């Protein structure tokens, strides 16, 4: 299936990460625009993004090229399309 | 795991669907803001959204309360967080 990572944290701390993916253009398959769980009642800035990898092995590579702050939690799963 | 549906199509045709989810507030677990696969070279308006359900059974219910145009393709998968 297609691997999909999910990172979250301060909407601002996410702006800096996107830049790191610029030099790592040869590591992910498709970057999604910044989005979040919208709802009638929100809380604060917690924008979230997602990155699809062509394989799990390549996934560990990106995590080795970018440092995931301890405040940002990662996610693991797979989709079918 | 957590079920996750993925719909796509004309960014405009998606605006009408979001309204249907308003009356079906008791059917999904978390609606995500409108987003899409951003990239240096885009094509046209193809915004995409996602909906998480608490179970597969409840998933078939939402699909029965909203008509998915033949131009919009659905998706099936699961995440782990």
């Amino acid at each position: 299936m297609t691997p999909i990572v999910h990172l979250k944290g301060d909407a601002n701390t996410l702006k800096c990460l996107r830049y790191r993916f610029k030099k790592h253009c040869t590591l992910y398959t498709a970057v999604s625009s910044t989005w979040h769980w919208t709802g009638h009642n929100v809380k604060h800035k917690s924008a979230i993004v997602t990155l699809t990898y062509d394989s799990e092995w390549q996934r560990d590579q990106f995590l080795s090229q970018v440092k995931i702050p301890k405040t940002i939690t990662v996610s693991t799963g797979f989709m079918s399309i």
